[PDB]
């Protein structure tokens, strides 16, 4: 879940006020302050917006794609600026940051 919250009480909803609730439990904790949105460009042309943290593993990222799109992780390979992404590494390992684009290609074995 994501929503705007008027933290500062300007009365004017601002860009630095998009908050992201990863757990979907109604709140943002200290860890979710670092949450971000990344984009995943698929082959159907559809672009998926993902809610992630820099500590998320690529395997987690793939699990989230399945929640949203129904695609099994075994069928998923992710690419970021050339480097294909290893399941056990994190978004931070690859220096994947807010509003980065990942490419989702089709995994074929052998
Ligand atoms: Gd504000
Ligand atoms: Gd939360």
């Amino acid at each position: 879940g994501a929503g705007y919250i008027d933290t500062d009480n300007d009365g004017s909803i601002d860009g630095d006020e998009l908050y992201i609730d990863t757990d979907n439990d109604g709140s943002i904790d200290g860890d979710e302050l670092l949450a971000m949105q990344i984009f995943v460009k698929t082959l159907t042309g559809k672009t998926i917006t993902l809610e992630v943290e820099p500590s998320d593993t690529i395997e987690n990222v793939k699990a989230k794609i399945q929640d949203k799109e129904g695609i099994p992780p075994d069928q998923q390979r992710l690419i970021f600026a050339g480097k294909q992404l290893e399941d056990g590494r994190t978004l931070s390992d690859y220096n994947i940051q807010k509003e980065s684009t990942l490419h989702l290609v089709l995994r074929l074995r052998g």
